[PDB]
């Protein structure tokens, strides 16, 4: 019954603080990590994903993020390693690395940019797994990648015993339900924070999110209350969170989330160029959001 | 009447020449209210093959539907058309028949500006004096209506709500919050449970013609907090919905009703009749879910 | 004998009054302007440009009849009868055939997600009932409907599907179609890309802006085919200034405003299209003086 | 200080089984583009070179090998665009120190960057390298569209000297052409070379020119000579080639055409799959029919 359900829970998609030269701030990274567990009371980190600006880093920076995040948390804390890269050699090297550190599972975004064939995408996942022997979590983000995965295609992927589930962000709830019903034996972690409540009643096993770095407590309440049948209160907390998410998005989500962390005393530094620093023309509105929701 | 609740998007049976089978139409209407226990009918919508009809057929449908059902049945008339004159004329005829509100698809095909789209709704309201329900269906029309555009529409005291089909639950949420006193009726049968926990006041659907009981149970159980059960029922409804789409929805839905002894006739060309090659699979569905 | 349908057509504009009723005398002036002033080979009638999809059946007939009575017997006349209502499409196709239009045309059925087999048989039904030649009208940007080459060949296999009014913005698809169907009429419908369309082997063009810019359009088409490509292109530069400007202002109302400045009773657009905005007038007059419209 | 008009090969790269660069093979591909295909230049480490699959050393190696493989009459453009701005700067410097005539960069993708962010990514690379820059716009792969307004702001930088244009819109191309008469426009859709030519492009960069450049130049010359019907006939032929190679997996197949000439074409880098032998006969017919 609990087969493949080990990595259930709520996960922060770890944010990364940089210095003026795109270099990782290690003490700040350590702080954001500890904030996700200790303050936001979350189950795990999903490390070197979209939110950690992973795709702007060189190979050594990524390793560095994999190392500091595991150092900064206790053994009870679930850890997923996003090692997806267009460079399959890099992703294997990062895969072996993350595995040897004790990350409980790997994840990889679907290959993008090039119009890869399904067969090509499938064997990208098969090759990472072959070389690393770790469990693998599909990361489907069609809004950034342009890549869509039919139900027939998940069936082919989920047919590998080491492809354990999916970080699901397509916004389609007909698809999510088909998937949920077709593959009950597989983990589905949802990736759209602003739709947590809908994903919960669609039977997701949990969620991964950028905004759970600042709003992990409301997010837990949303997930737990919906699973309890307290729909109305879950939805009201989803209103609050959607105020939050909509505001962060209109200011540049990763810098803004990082400014919210700064305000708690964290050294959240800067985003990596070409991402721009938080624009001060947004500061007041950001402070109102913070006061109002006590972030 | 307050317009809350569950509506069949009324299907229409046609003969070989694409003419309305009045007697089968009466039967389809009575099936929705009496057998499927629905609150009302949404008449001349997408599911009634409305956009294939001429003006007289439209009137004929409005008349036969209204005459077929109890006085206390909620009735919404989709009068939306690319021909504004036609829509005004149809809005008047249905209002005079006693339809409780009007509904109109966002003008489509031509790339109308928002202002143009706005005053089409306002011209319709002005000529008819009936309440109006926006029919938003971007998958069919290519027209999206942003939150600010909903604000301006909803500022009109006679635009009392939306039949919402955009597959976007972040926007559904924002609209639900920004407009707590407007009517929201969801249009995606396959996502009724997600729409319900999102605070819609009801739902309009083509598959409620055959599966309105299950639909009611999703809406009620989800709101009473029996969410696991609501969701299981959605799993079941989505087998039904998936099969039917794969077979051509309107004719397949009509084949299901024909099975109950209803004279569900034919789809209007250029839709093709139900393909016999699907019948076994359809029979298995009907048998499995007692349709 | 049948006319060679090759050539340059106005997508005919229609003037209305305050109530969305056809202004017949203006419509006549518009049809005469296209042929006598703009010097075009023919009329494509009740197309997108005639605000056709806004009309009732009686109105579409009216427009078919006025357009035909307005031009000489030499003038090529194509009737757009595409409609979601197949019965109406057939009644219109027969009415235009009886008027003596040289070909029918029909937009691909839209709104509903029709099947390709369904789109095909809508066309075959129209032909069966009218016995006229049929021109497919591909406007994927308004319909959201696309036709692949295999779908075009299944369509073009009908001997009475004589061609396509092609408005997809894909010059790879167009080349393939040009290649695969040398025996079929391809008329391009993207006025702003007439030069590229000519050099790709189109048999002519249908277009709304030819109502005011037909002289330049003909020179683009002639010069491009004579290999005077640099001058051809310069006239497309100038033509696209005009297209872009009227686009920005609401194309059908603005084109009818230009017709108005020639003394034509171009009336109003049919609502929900709004009338030409006075705030654009100055710019339009400058455009009119600079390109002598 | 060359003007950069003309026909470029987007240079393909041959790999071994472990995704490593086959150098000897690379040299043959550069020389085939220049010597056999009679082209003005190479666009190096672009989409066609499986660039975005490579690590940083690999991109250097390609830049270095391609450059050593050709003479000084040969115009060279270094595509250094990268989600990693540090890396993009690093490569830009390296290419510029090797003598590349200009740099090029794909618009930052994956993340939904704002325009200001896209603009300053280009400005920083210029700042750091001081070479000329060529915008690589490829909306079909990136989902990034550049408006005429955004081109004007970009082209306002004296070092942004042009654009490799692969958008499929000829109204926009014509607009661009008219508004920026002083800038370089190199079209990137091989299947639309003729239409781009008569639309006033200064030349073209393409993957199929590795095997069909001779035929390409004739499209480009004939259409300018106004030998339009002939140019277009050669576009027909070319598009039979393009369509056939696309249906088989463009980069591997193109490299298999090169093998028939005795080039050590190697393999593509995974997750790209090697040319599938089920296509062999059809490819051989194509090579035979179009004399490749």
């Amino acid at each position: 019954h609990h087969h493949n359900k080990d990595l259930k829970g709520l996960y922060a998609a770890l944010l990364v603080p940089f210095d003026e030269n795109g270099q990782v701030n290690e003490q700040g990274l350590k702080q954001i990590a500890q904030n996700a567990i200790e303050t936001e009371e979350l189950d795990g980190l999903y490390v070197n994903g979209s939110s950690g600006e992973n795709f702007l880093l060189n190979t050594e920076q990524k390793k560095q993020v994999f190392k500091v995040a595991k150092e900064a948390v206790g053994d009870k804390v679930k850890l997923i390693a996003q090692v997806g890269s267009l460079d399959l050699n890099e992703a294997i090297e990062l895969g072996k690395y993350a595995t040897e550190l004790g990350y409980d599972a790997l994840s990889a975004v679907t290959p993008f940019y090039y119009p890869f064939t399904f067969e090509e995408i499938r064997d990208y996942y098969f090759d990472i797994i072959e070389a690393t022997q770790n469990n693998m979590i599909i990361y489907a983000i069609p809004d950034l990648t342009g890549v869509n995965i039919s139900i027939e295609q998940f069936s082919e992927l989920f047919n590998h015993e080491k492809i354990v589930g999916v970080k699901y962000t397509a916004p389609n709830f007909f698809l999510l339900e088909r998937i949920r019903k077709a593959f009950p034996d597989k983990l589905i972690l949802s990736g759209f924070d602003e739709m947590l409540v809908q994903a919960t009643i669609s039977g997701v096993d949990g969620a991964i999110g950028s905004t759970y770095n600042v709003n992990g407590r409301r997010a837990r309440k949303i997930f737990d209350l919906a699973r309890q049948g307290q729909i109305q209160e879950a939805y009201q907390l989803q209103h609050d969170s959607n105020d939050i998410i909509e505001t962060v998005l209109s200011m540049g989500i990763y810098p803004t989330l990082k400014e919210i962390l700064r305000h708690r005393g964290i050294d959240a530094g800067l985003p990596k160029r070409p991402f721009k620093p938080f624009n001060e023309a947004h500061r007041q509105t950001l402070d109102q959001l913070i006061a109002k929701y006590d972030l």
